[PDB]
């Protein structure tokens, strides 16, 4: 089932496969981001997914990589961080959550990625729900499968991003 | 349930909880091994579990970390490597298999560990089974739980081992 990711050729097909797998687990929007070992900026990043273009552009332009609490979490942990104003603290973090919400990305989680060759990144996934309690139930229900998925995505994605011609 | 590891008082309780979780999942033998970022040897290694003393000693004395096919795998991948005939390619690797088997460790898997601060390790677990078919069925039934377990063990073990 996860073998399809390795089987695919090209970032187009790979991203579509990952998006479908995530959708089948109940997540309508995902972002897979991966950096080479000891990256000092985002110039060499591999970023694929179906987050809206407007949000992608805004997050970049507003410098949210330095605000987003899930980013610093990824540098410190292999465990997922669930999206909660709570991981929000500062005024800019308040701004970030408000704007993410406005973009339609309210509930979700970010799974850190730490590759065998020092690759650093995340698979972030948003879930549409009536409320946070329901979102949490949807997410808990698929957490073991998502845990496998994130490592399969890391192993195959690192190859696609940085290695395969 | 997994957070019991990080909520443990220290090394002794952490090891007992880890071994108990594994046992409850159906694995009577486990080994958690973790090295700090960019290790030259095993002088600062954090190694915990209930592998038999005799086998621990033999592996060290034989220098099996240079032969064990799961070790090289861990340096290349985040995915588990199951203990199957195909992973033992050379006679030296076959001899390793036979010695591990003679020690009681025949069926199992090794989960690579790659920490946020460059920690490198493995969580290995062995199941006592009658044959390969029974071993495989059992491991497939628990694999998703084990997959979460290894990351919780890593995050808590790294915090315990190097801080
Ligand atoms: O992919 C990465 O960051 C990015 C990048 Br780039 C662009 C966007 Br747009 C979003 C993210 C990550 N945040 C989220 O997904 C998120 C989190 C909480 C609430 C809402 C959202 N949300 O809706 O965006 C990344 C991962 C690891 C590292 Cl170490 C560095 C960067
Ligand atoms: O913990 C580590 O290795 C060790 C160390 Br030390 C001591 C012993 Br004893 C065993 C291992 C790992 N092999 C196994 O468990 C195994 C695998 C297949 C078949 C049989 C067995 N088996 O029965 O031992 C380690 C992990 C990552 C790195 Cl990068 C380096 C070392």
């Amino acid at each position: 089932g996860f073998l399809e990711l390795e089987r695919s050729s090209g970032k187009l097909e790979w991203s579509a496969i990952l998006q479908k797998m995530a959708s089948d687990l109940g997540f309508s929007k995902i972002l897979f981001g991966l950096l080479p070992k000891d990256s000092q900026d985002y110039e060499n990043a591999f970023i694929v997914g179906n987050y809206p273009a407007a949000w992608r552009e805004h997050y970049d332009r507003a410098g949210y990589a330095r605000v987003d609490p899930t980013v610093s979490h990824c540098t410190q942990s292999v465990l997922p961080i669930f999206w909660e104003p709570s991981i929000y603290q500062t005024r800019k973090q308040h701004e970030f959550f408000e704007e993410a919400s406005a973009a339609g990305l309210v509930y979700g989680l970010t799974m850190p990625l730490h590759g065998a060759r020092g690759e650093l990144g995340a698979l972030s996934l948003s879930v549409e729900a009536e409320n946070r309690a329901e979102a949490n139930r949807f997410m808990e229900s698929v957490l073991p499968t998502l845990w496998m998925l994130k490592d399969y995505a890391l192993q195959s994605g690192a190859g696609l991003a940085f290695e395969h011609p």
